[PDB]
Parts: C-alpha cells; sequence; structure tokens
C-alpha cells in the first residue's frame, strides 16, 4: 500500500511509475509540462513583477498516434502511455510572444523498459520531428534513457536442443542446436513458425529441425532497432537545419541517445547525469581490467561540458527548463517568423558605461552586459541582464552567448583577453599517463576556439535564425607546432563556411583598445558574404598583416633604422632603445581606423562609448531592410540583391537619407502597408 | 651573360625569372602547363600503348585580364605578367574524355614580389575562380607563396621628424612624428599628397605638421591586402561547393596560401615545400627562446600528410600534376555532366578471387583492387589497377580512394581491419612533453576516423559528384574517456550529415567475414537518405546491436545458463565453459543477413564472388534512373520521389522485370531518345 495520512493524494502511489522515475534521479516525464509552467511563470515574474496570469498562459496537450498513425491530441491519465516515447504540444503567452507561442516537447519514459529505443519509440519520434518540422515550431527533447532495445528470441530458449559430437562427453563440443517435432509444434501452436529458419535433417531414426537462423515474433531485438535509430538520426540532423532543437538530458542518455544530443546540437546537461556510448562495466570487460569506475569519468559534465557536447550545465531538471526557456526567449516563434523583440527597461538611448584601457586586464563579459561596481552599475554594450552565454565550459579563447540590444536579440561573439588554463585529465586507461596543462594565450584562435566559433555561427544561424555581432580582437592564429598538428587550418576553415552560410545581417565590430590582425581579420572580412556582412572599427582599434613588432623585423631593419639617425641625429648606438621605438610608432601608424576608412574595407570607423545607439538603428534599419528584400524575391521574375535593394530604395521619398538609418527604419514603418500595396501591384505585372 | 655552348636556348637565361624559380626549389609557373602535357601523354600511354598523339590532344592558353577587366585568352611570352598571379585554360583530350575536356590552372608566380599575394593577385585569383564556376570547369590551384603583401609607406621614410621631449637627450623619449613645410611640399611635387593624415600646429615659431595617420600611396601595405584575402577565402569556399577544387603546394604556402589549400579541401603537397601561418623565424621571436629549426617541423608532410590537411604527398612538381590528373580521370567534364565511364581490360564480368578468411589477417585494398600473388593476380572487387587511395596518411582506421566498377567510377570506404600504430611526435615548445604512441584497434570508429570518413563523403559529393560504396566493416564507435573527450560524437554526427547531403546512388555492403554492431550500423542506415542510399549484406556477414559476447552478458546469464544445463544434462559446473558456448552460438544465430532479410533492413543478401556483377548492373541500372528522375524534375508541375520514379518505371514495357537491374539498365539505354520525346510532350502539358 502507501505513505498514510498525507493531506492530499500520493502522487507516487496512484502512478507507481512515477516513483519509478524518482528513484532513477528524474522527474517522470508527465510533470515535465508542469515544470514548463513553472519555468513560464517565472519568466514572467523576472520581466514584469505586476503581471497577472491565468491559467490559460499555458497548455499542454499530449500527442499521441491515432487509429491511421497520425498525431492528434488526447487528454488522458499519466502513464497510459503504450510505447516508451513520449510528446507534448505545448502553447505558451511569454514576455516575448504574450498572445502564444508553441513548441513540441518529446521525450523517453525511462520508466517503460528503461526507456530504451525500439522501432515503435523511433518511428514515433520520427513523427513528432516531422510535425514540428511542418509546422516550422521548436523541438524539445529530454532524453531519458538506455539507448537501443536489445533482446533474443525467449520462446527458442526453452525449445533449442544441441547436435553434440559425442553425446557422453559435452565438453568437447557441438555441431548445431535444432528443435524436435516437438519443439516445431509448440511453435505452431503459439503461430510462431516464423521464429525460425529450419532445415530438416534426419540422424538416427528421426527428425532434427537445424536452426539456419534465429528470426524470434518479438519485434525489437536487433537490426529492426538499427534502422530505427538510423531513421531518428538522420530526422534531427534535418530538423537541426530546419526548426529550432534543444535537449536536455536528464538521467542518462545512451548510444542513439547520445548521438540524438549532438544531432540536435544545442545541449543542457543536468549534473551527474552521463551521456554514455558504452556503460563502464560493459567496457571494463573489453579490456580486460577494471580500468573505470562509473559512467560519469566516461560522460559527465566534466568531459561534455568541457568538449563542448553539453552547451550548458543545470543543476536539477527544473534550472534545465528554465535554461531551455530563456534560450528560446531570443528565437522566433517558428521558421521564418521576425526574430522576437523584447524591450526591456534598458533602452537603445545612452553611452556606453564600461570601457576597456590599454594597461589593465578586463573581461569582455563587461563590454557586452556591463558590469556591478562599488559606485554603481556600468552599463555594457548590450541590455543589462540579457546577455545568456553558452558553450561556456569549452574553449574559454571565445565567449558566445545570446544577447539583446535595445530590445533586438542577436548572437554574439567576443574575444576573451586573459591567458586560459586548460586542465585536460588523464584516462584511466593509459597505465600512467598524466594529467596535462595547456595554456592559451588570450586573442589567439586555437583550433579549439576557432571551431566554437564556427559552431556558434552555425548554431545562431539554423535555428535560431538570429542577426550576429562579433566584436572581433584577435592577435591571429597559433602557427606553431602543436596547433598546425592539431589541424588548425580545418577549424579556421569552419569560420567562413559558416559565414558564407549566414541569412541574416552580421556586424563585425573592432572594439577599443581592441585589434584584427593577419589571418584573423580575413576569416571575418566582410567580402566573404557581402550580402549580409558589415565591417565596423572603433577610433581606439588597431589593425594591419601584423604587429608592428612584426612589421619593424622585416621593413624596418638595422640599416633603415641608422640611416634615420644619420638624418636626425646631429652626431651621427646607445640611441638604438629610442630609435626602435620610433620604427615601431611608425608603423602603428599605418593600423589606424583612419586607414581603414582611406582604403574603404570598413562601413564606418566609431566611438565605443556611441556604438549602442549606434548599433542599435543600423541593426533596425538592416531589419526592416532584408524583410522588404525578402518580399521583392517572392514576385515572379527575380533578379540580384544590388537590383532589389536598389529599387526598394526607390520607393523612399526623395528627401529620405538613404544613409540616415533612423530615418530609414522610421518611414519603412510608418509605411509596411503602403509598402505593401507597392507589391502587390508589382505581382500584377509580373506574369510577363 | 649565359653557360655557353649548348646545343639549344639556355630558356634560363632567355628568361632569368624561370631560374630565379629554380633556385626556390618549384617550376617556372609558365612551364607547368608543359608539365600537364607530360602528364596528360603518360595517362594515353598506360590506358593504350598503341595510340598516336597529335600535339592538338593537349592546349593551355594564357588568360589575362582585358582593358575592361574580362579574362581572355592570350598568346605572350613568359614573364610579361605584370601582377604575381597567372592562369592557363587548357583543354586537353584523355582516355575519359578523348574528344576533350577543360580547366583552369591558377598560380601564384613565386619569381614576382616572392608569390605575395597583393589587391591585385586576389582579384584576378577571384575572377579566375568564377570564371570556372560559371562554366562548371574544375580548377587546379598551384600554391607556391608568401602570403598577404606587407609593406610600409616608403616615402614617408625619408621625411618624418621626430618631437623629442628634450631635444638635447633624445634617449628621454618623444611625443609624436611631423612633416616640415617641405616634407608637405616633397608630397605635393610627387603628387602624394595623400600618404599621410596630418593636423598643422606651431611649436616655437614655426608649422609642425603632426602625423595623425600614414596612408601611403603604394597598394598592398595592410588591410586592403586583408580584404583581398577573405574574398578569395570566401570564393574558395563556394567554388569546393560548385566545382572541382584541387590544390598542389609547390614551393611554400603561408598565409592566405595555407587556408586557400584547406579552403579548396583536396591537397596534394611535395615533400619539402611547407604549409604554413608563419614561419619559424618570427615565431621563435615572440616566444623569446629558439623554438623551432625550419618551416618543416610547423608545416611538413610529416604534419600535413599526417593530419588529412594534404590527400597526397608528391616527390616532385611532376608526380604532384600526374596525380592531379589521375584524380580527375573519375570527375566529370564539368558541374552536372554524367561521371565518365572507363571500361579497361577487366570488365564486369568475372568474379571476385580474393576472399577474407575469418582466421587470417588481411589488408582490405586486397578486396578492393584484389592482389598479386606467387600463382597469379586476385582479382577484387574493383577493376584492377583503378584504385587511387586518397589522405593515405591520415587516420588509416579507414581507407578511402576512388576506383572503378567495370568502367564506373565512384568514390569507395573501407575499413582497415590491422591495428594502426599512430606515433604523435613531441612539440619542442613544450620544454619536455614525450613523443607519444597511440594504438587504434581496427574496425573501431576513432574521433580521428570518424572525421576522415565524413570527409570522404563529402569529397565525393561536392565536386567529383561520385557514386559511393562504402564496405562498411565497423565493430562500433569508441565510447572510452580519451575518445569521448575528444568528441567522438561530433565527429560521427559529421557522417549522418554528410549522407543527408549525398546526391548520388549510395551502396552499402557489408562484405564477408565482416560486421556492422551498433551504432556501426546506424551512422549508415539507408533511412537517413533513403533517396539515394541501399544497404547489402554479404551471407557471410554478421550485425545487431551487439556481438554475441556482450549480449550474452545481459541476456543468457548464469542463471539462464543452469536453467538450460538442467533441460538437457540428464545428469543435472565443468559444463560452463561449452554451455557459454553454446549461448554464444544463439546470439550468432540471430545476427545472420538471413535475420537482415526478414525484417526487411537490407535491400538483398548477397554472395561475395558474384557482388562484382550484382553492383556492375545495380549501379549501372541506378545512373540511369537516376538520370530520367532529374529529367522529370525539371518540367514545371512537381511532386515527390516516390511519384517521379513511379511515373518513369509506368514507361517500361509491361513485360520488363523492374527488379531485372540489366534488363532495366539495357532498355533505357536503347530508348534514351524515346523517353526524351515522352519528356517533350509532358513539357507541352505543364501550362496547366
Ligand atoms: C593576411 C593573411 C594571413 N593569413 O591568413 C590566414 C587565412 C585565413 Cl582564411 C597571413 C599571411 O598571408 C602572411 C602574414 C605574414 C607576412 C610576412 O611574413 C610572415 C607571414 C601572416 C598572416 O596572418
Ligand atoms: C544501436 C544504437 C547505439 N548507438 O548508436 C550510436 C548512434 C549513432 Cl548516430 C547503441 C545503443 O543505443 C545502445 C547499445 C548497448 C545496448 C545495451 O546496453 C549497452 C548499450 C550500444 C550501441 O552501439
Amino acid at each position: 500500500l502507501r505513505p498514510i495520512a498525507t493531506p492530499y493524494p500520493v502522487k507516487e502511489w496512484l502512478q507507481p511509475k512515477r516513483y519509478k522515475a524518482h528513484l532513477m534521479g528524474t522527474t517522470y516525464v508527465y510533470d515535465f509540462p508542469e515544470l514548463f509552467r513553472q519555468a513560464s511563470s517565472s519568466q514572467w515574474k523576472n520581466f514584469s513583477a505586476d503581471v497577472k496570469l491565468t491559467d490559460d498562459f499555458f497548455i499542454s496537450n499530449e500527442l499521441i498516434e491515432d487509429e491511421n498513425g497520425e498525431l492528434t491530441e488526447v487528454e488522458r491519465e499519466p502513464g497510459a502511455n503504450a510505447i516508451g516515447m513520449v510528446a507534448f504540444k505545448i502553447t505558451v503567452k511569454t514576455p516575448e510572444y504574450p498572445r502564444g507561442r508553441q513548441f513540441v516537447v518529446v521525450a523517453n519514459d525511462i520508466t517503460f523498459k528503461i526507456g530504451s529505443f525500439g522501432p515503435q519509440e523511433d518511428e514515433f519520434f520520427n513523427k513528432v520531428t516531422e510535425y514540428a518540422r511542418k509546422r516550422g515550431i521548436p523541438r524539445i527533447y529530454l532524453a531519458a534513457n538506455s539507448g537501443a532495445r536489445i533482446g533474443m528470441a525467449e520462446e527458442i530458449v526453452p525449445l533449442f536442443q544441441v547436435a553434440w559430437n559425442d553425446a557422453a562427453n559435452p565438453d568437447k563440443g557441438f555441431q548445431y542446436l535444432y528443435l524436435t517435432s516437438e519443439g516445431m509444434e509448440t511453435l505452431k501452436k503459439f503461430d510462431k513458425e516464423n521464429s525460425v529458419l529450419t532445415e530438416r535433417t534426419v540422424i538416427n531414426g528421426e527428425e532434427r529441425f537445424v536452426i539456419k537462423t534465429i528470426i524470434g515474433s518479438e519485434d525489437g531485438l536487433g537490426v529492426e532497432c538499427l534502422r530505427g535509430s538510423g531513421l531518428i538520426a538522420g530526422a534531427t540532423s534535418r530538423a537541426y537545419h530546419d526548426i529550432f532543437t534543444i535537449t536536455l538530458v536528464t538521467c542518462r542518455s545512451v548510444g542513439i541517445g547520445a548521438y540524438l544530443v549532438r544531432l540536435g546540437q544545442r545541449a543542457i546537461q543536468v549534473e551527474g547525469q552521463p551521456i554514455i556510448l558504452t556503460g563502464a562495466p560493459a567496457i571494463n570487460k573489453m579490456l580486460g581490467r577494471e580500468v573505470y569506475t562509473s559512467n560519469l569519468q566516461l560522460g559527465g559534465t566534466q568531459i561534455m561540458y568541457n568538449n563542448g557536447v553539453s552547451h550548458l550545465t543545470a543543476v536539477d531538471d527544473l534550472a534545465g527548463v528554465e535554461k531551455i526557456v530563456e534560450w528560446m526567449s531570443y528565437v522566433p516563434a517558428k521558421r521564418n517568423m521576425p526574430v522576437p523583440i523584447l524591450e526591456t527597461k534598458d533602452t537603445w538611448d545612452r553611452p556606453v558605461d564600461f570601457t576597456p584601457t590599454n594597461d589593465e586586464t578586463y573581461d569582455v563579459r563587461w563590454m557586452i552586459e556591463g558590469r556591478e561596481t562599488e559606485s554603481g552599475f556600468e552599463y555594457g554594450l548590450f541590455d543589462k541582464g540579457s546577455f545568456f552565454e553558452t558553450l561556456s565550459g569549452w574553449a574559454k579563447g571565445v565567449v558566445v552567448g545570446r544577447a539583446r540590444l535595445g530590445g533586438i536579440p542577436l548572437g554574439v561573439i567576443g574575444v576573451e583577453t586573459r591567458t586560459v588554463e586548460n586542465l585536460i585529465p588523464a584516462d584511466p586507461a593509459n597505465p600512467n599517463s598524466a594529467e596535462t596543462l595547456i595554456q592559451e594565450p588570450g586573442q589567439v584562435w586555437h583550433p579549439n576556439s576557432a571551431f566554437k566559433t564556427a559552431q556558434a555561427i552555425n548554431d545562431f544561424n539554423n535555428g535560431e535564425q538570429l542577426p550576429m555581432m562579433i566584436l572581433a580582437n584577435w592577435r591571429g592564429f597559433s602557427g606553431g607546432q602543436r596547433d598546425m598538428f592539431n589541424e588548425v587550418l580545418k577549424y579556421g576553415s569552419f569560420i567562413v563556411d559558416a559565414l558564407v552560410d549566414y541569412k541574416q545581417p552580421i556586424i563585425i565590430y573592432i572594439p577599443p583598445t581592441g585589434e584584427l590582425r593577419g589571418g584573423s581579420w580575413v576569416v571575418v572580412d566582410p567580402t566573404i558574404n557581402a550580402d549580409q556582412m558589415e565591417m565596423y572599427a572603433d577610433v581606439n582599434a588597431r589593425a594591419g598583416v601584423l604587429e608592428p613588432q612584426g612589421m619593424v623585423g622585416i621593413k624596418f631593419r638595422r640599416e633603415k633604422l641608422l640611416d634615420t639617425m644619420n638624418r636626425l641625429d646631429d652626431k651621427y648606438r646607445e640611441l638604438l632603445p629610442i630609435y626602435g621605438q620610433i620604427s615601431l610608432q611608425f608603423a602603428d601608424l599605418h593600423d589606424r581606423s583612419s586607414r581603414m576608412v582611406a582604403k574603404g574595407v570598413i562601413s564606418k570607423e566609431l566611438e565605443w562609448t556611441e556604438a549602442r545607439r549606434f548599433f542599435f538603428w543600423r541593426l533596425r534599419r538592416r531589419l526592416n531592410e532584408e524583410y522588404l528584400i525578402k518580399r521583392l524575391s517572392h514576385q515572379v521574375g527575380e533578379a540580384s540583391r544590388l537590383e532589389k535593394i536598389a529599387r526598394i530604395r526607390s520607393w523612399y521619398p526623395a528627401s529620405v537619407d538613404h544613409e540616415d538609418d533612423r530615418q530609414v527604419a522610421t518611414w519603412i514603418e510608418e509605411n509596411y502597408k503602403t509598402l505593401d500595396d507597392k507589391l502587390k501591384g508589382l505581382k500584377l505585372e509580373s506574369f510577363a
């Protein structure tokens, strides 16, 4: 029976599966929508304390297969699921979508056959994924599983005979397994003749049916589970390019489960819940020794968070759900809808306060989100409280997250200026290899941080469909033996490929005290994707092929130095020190934003304190023009980007200055319908 | 003067740039087309010794910018190039294209400003790339360079003054650099007022013009070289997805040069010619010690071939050119043309001879290309002499190359069954880290071999546009700490993504003695890309979620064993050994190709000796049906794959068996024009 005198019903007794989930250290699958209700109520409170929510602000409807295999909504008692995979359609009013947004949640039921994936779970997971893709809606996956289902044909276990070499002495081997005439009958009786493929023989007067293959009557034993897993692996690969995908790992995720985490890309790992290919015991078998003590050694957050497989960790399920909900607050309600604007108290119209200084170490997050000080808050570039960092466990040379600029959500990449101390632990499989410490100097792309940069760019583009700002401040790629060996060329090239593919406005901005040198400029140059990319440089930024020291070593050598002493020391070599300094200054004078403007390689030089104002209206004006470019592209007879943007601009009143971001933005927003009428009349002119 | 009494003119004297190239250990750029003439003549001789070639079998025309910047053909004397980048259009009759195929070669001129990339070289390289892309033609790049051009404004060097803190003692610092009234005049005289940005001041009665920024009059100093490099980086990124791209590294390739090698992907590195980001001296500066002795330590073949950055090494320029020419013999003449069929003496109609054996180590290349023995040649699956292995320096657990099947070119991936001993050398930058040996057991995907597999799939798809066969034989992904830490989940997921993107027929075939277990099946399951993928299993292959040993450990435990002794030992525990064997055999009986067929997860089970015949006609029939599917897709009102293939099949005569590959192929080829007439009549029915 139950725990006896509680004021309200014992949930874990009414539905013992709920208690089974709790014993495995996870939330019961039918209790997840309530976690999402809690997390969404909280985001309302964080946004506007006085807002009054009805219960119909949050709706969760279970999705199941109908009689024709099609997904429909039902309301049923928890634990009625006849398969180990479950889904809900969620309709929720949020700050960014006060009239409602929708997404699907799919989840393993760790209580149903240990949350294993059989062909039915695979087909359902694939239908849910397709259901989301068709509607353009996000797909959240809650991973709590033991991977592919495995089995043998249990009905053949008590039936099979051995054909011994010597009936007297078994120990000397056997020739095959077979069924008797009675075995074949038990199978016919139970309508399971298919379970084996046999070949009739006769030895010593009576019939043997040699087992050539065991098939089994139960679905879900072997290769049919492999097929089902490939199906959902490919389904998820495609989903990532199509809709917002994210996964929360909540008890463990095994095999196909672990790949699904990676294939959906965006992953949050609850502390102590491993992401693994196989368990430690199974691996230890093979290896012949007790090499590993736990699954957490193979797939704990100290592996996957440190890897970049897990974008975030969470202390518990609810924290994980809060993170999902916060991550989606930057993301359009569905594919191709505009990005969700959310103005808060920190409005566009203010200077930027926190400012880095040449001789003084800073955390780049201060420039991004601002900084708390003894004398008050110093505001950064982006809206106060809006910075949501991800991939924070991995390749800490770069910092990536979401933020809002006067309400406009965007992806943000910045450069960590402090040296990173990367601790690689020993693998207990190498009798004694040791812990190794990697030093990663600031403002240098290593293979890991190059990969992270490309990954961020892809993750902003693909489901999030965000504009992006990169606060570019790299002194170059590392060219030393180890990093070259570890394929820095490949990871650096991933960045160019990610930019080519980018579909929303991009701003590259070299910040004050910052620099962009050589290859590190190249990889981010706006001619990579001129349709989307624009570059800016602070008046206190630097750029050129080399730093002054490197430049002097090639083009201001001792000959040229002495010639220059010869030219303005009347006496003319304890002059070297100061004369070197002079050559260094001579080089630095080429590296200024004024030269960048003169050569036409940046859109504008800017002042940091005015950047927030400038970028807000530049972005807002770009979002508006992009929108019109796309409307124009949906006509019948199509053209270049140059032709489209020129024609849209020809619709602006003659007096409007095409260069005035605010003016252009304000006039478009006053005139959307009028521009729409103009588009309608062009379609009625595109049969020819 | 010259070396004096030679029978013919001294080329290196008539054009001293030719000698300059030779001194730098490379072929002179205008002598490369002659290398391609040599290599193409040789491929004719290797193919058919008695074929008689005219000189018009090979044509090389230089491409240059005309007066309006457009590329045209000219004939001029070598060394007339006014920029350091050169290109040729090549028209060549080859065995696969006896009437001619074309491609462009672009190359740095290592003799022109040390082969550095300035804005003019970048714009030209970008025009050549676009010229090739427009025509769909391959783009070959010959890399011999020193990276981006660097400079200072030399005209300001003899003109600038220092504003000392104390005119008597320089050693105590300065305040700025400035020009006199006479400096400003020299600049006005030479029409170079733009070279500096100045601010007029007056100190002690006469005018100082403070240098605020040095611009310089010479193009090619700083950020304009960065812009030009980004342009060509993005141009090359796009080319790889569009046309066949390959690069040969011939003296050195530096900076943007090294990235261009990676971005074009397919790379052949001449021995002793480094691929680097910076030189050892420049790196040694920074580090404060003499850490590196040569560029070859940073970017020699022992780094880049071992990395997979270099797909092949070559002993000299000519060997490199032979490899390019051989690599392109598998590749369509231009984008979207059919793959080039080249039947040789080894015709489709024969059994496969070399056969692996369960207890006996083999080289998988024997199954692919066949094997020379004491008693004669044992033929493999593919045409004798047709196997062209690539990425052979890296991740040797997988083997990738091109081959031909009865004349049909295709990409091939196989599994190296022998343990690989991977030697990672120490980096001389870590005071004493040591050489480390990695053991890579056969038939296991590690991060490196997973990456290599995905890379191969991409490289077959993108410019080569090849069908592919994978001889799938993996026992699983490695799930140990080190490989999990090193992100095996990410690389394994690259494979699924590559397959989703694949545009030509794929065959997956588990060979005899081979197996596909768990995750390793999943990643290659045809439901990943059902439009293109088909799976087959040899009658002597195995597959399931786990190997028998692993399966027994979970589902045939001691309880079940003893129950089974209890069932057929009359006496009923020195029976364990044989009874374990019995359970192992019980598991193995589930893992057979007969179960695969019963569950519907493979197209067919096959016999190895008959595979070449079977796959030849299956592929040939797929190439034909694909062709028709595409013709049908180019009509006005479009539909699913199911609908298209069904309609094409409805055109076959009623008596044709849709399942007979040879019959279907033979009837389509007899009827291309008749099918074309049928397509014409459907267009004249697709206005509605
Ligand atoms: C400016 C392009 C670039 N790399 O782009 C990497 C490409 C990323 Cl797509 C690059 C160079 O070409 C040569 C530069 C140095 C000049 C003087 O000799 C030492 C080398 C260093 C440098 O960083
Ligand atoms: C069959 C899918 C798969 N991985 O696919 C990786 C996914 C690639 Cl895209 C996979 C599993 O799910 C669980 C398997 C074991 C079953 C018993 O407990 C130990 C684990 C091992 C395995 O290999």
